[PDB]
DNA sequence: TTAGTGTGACAATCTAAAAACTTGTCACACTTC
DNA sequence: GAAGTGTGACAAGTTTTTAGATTGTCACACTAA
């Protein structure tokens, strides 16, 4: 689907938090990171907001968003087009100011994030590079109730689909330790969602996976 | 002139260097590379290139170009201003070509970056990570000669402030085991020059150093 | 006498070179009914 | 038996360690005036 998204998750929390600002503001080119605005948008001293901001920016070094391409390629070689998050970025303890020049090519997709930052609470998600974990995660969320909890049954053949999984995983045992186990155990170690699941079989062949999640923020136990 | 992006190139891998040239030629600040036309140049297989191309192009991203500010900082914190080599990079095997768009912020700097393969023959430089070594190298080379060799006598104090050598380096013992020896060596083995040094000490204190270089290539 | 000259030493950095994981995909051996 | 199920193995890739070098700095024992 949208790589720019699959990139966001790929970021450090404090980073994706940063990104919110930039998108909250998009509600051009060069922008300065307002500690004060950040500090209170996440309940925090400027002392701390500062620190975070600083690391995030630094960590944002050498990054980039990859938009894959079909036509442009041929053979056992896929074609792309890649862009760094920031054309320019810099800090100055002296004037206590953090500057960042957002790469233009990318700006146009930000507006897309807010729908994310809000529905899927991205701003509080550790680094996630499993394009399938992500996909599953947005699906499950989709079924949340204002209780930050839920149960939803998905059909395997439906999963393997809207999550474009590799053929080999059609062989259930693999599906297990490659997708299911991995992802569920990745939603619990990165996102604020807790995930439990049960295999619901119709005979010997297991047909559906029934997940039950809840909002770890509103939980009081393991 | 000189600067970061300049002594920043010296690091670049053969491969990158090899690419930084096909770029410099052209440089609004875009570049295209056709694995074939390339691969013919370097006597590599059509695909042996692609591997070499993307490999370095990758090392290009990631290692962003940064300008450290010594005045702008405060506390343990150093001040900076960083810029990734490219704005937009790409490869479309369907058309066996690799495109690239130099960061506009770095475009300007190219003017003298071109002055580097030119006057300082960078395109023949092995990889170098020691600035001091590359400084002392850009100096001597200024005083070339028909044959390209030459002898220069520089003031120790001068070869310090002009190269921003660290304070602990005013002391002659260290100076030799961390700047001279080192940097001289990392030139005799990474550039087309055979650096020879002779220090002139007026009794107890040494003041000038006699660098006698010579162009080994031709 | 004395300013001046090789080393070791140590904290602090980079860096190359490894062990250590991922992702897809299978072929084994076993149970089940 | 026709199907389903966990583990090993693996080529390819990626990442996190590990162990080495590099730098900036100094107290030290140490030779020619």
């Amino acid at each position: 689907s949208n790589d720019l998204t699959e990139a966001a998750y790929s970021l450090s929390r404090d980073q994706k938090r940063m990104l919110y600002l930039f998108v909250d503001q998009i509600r051009d080119g060069i922008c300065e990171i307002h500690v004060a605005k950040y500090a209170e948008i996440f309940g925090l001293t400027s002392a701390e907001a500062s620190k975070d901001i600083r690391q995030a920016l630094k960590s944002f070094a050498g990054k980039e968003v990859v938009f894959y391409r079909p036509e442009e390629d041929a053979g056992d070689e896929k074609g792309y087009e890649s862009f760094p998050w920031f054309i320019k970025r810099a800090h100055s303890p002296s004037r206590g100011l953090y500057s960042v020049h957002i790469n233009p090519y990318l700006i146009p997709f930000f507006i897309g994030l807010q729908n994310r930052f809000t529905q899927f609470r991205l701003s509080e998600t550790k680094e996630i590079t499993n394009p399938y974990a992500m996909r599953l995660y947005e699906s499950l969320c989709q079924y949340r109730k204002p209780d930050g909890s839920g149960i939803v049954s998905l059909k395997i053949d439906w999963i393997i689909e809207r999550y474009q999984l590799p053929q080999s995983y059609q062989r259930m045992p693999d599906f297990r330790r490659r997708f299911l186990q991995v992802c569920v155990n990745e939603i619990n170690s990165r996102t604020p969602m807790r995930l439990s699941y049960i295999e619901k079989k119709k005979g010997r062949q297991t047909t559906h996976i029934v997940f039950s999640f809840r909002d770890i923020t509103s939980m009081t136990t393991g």
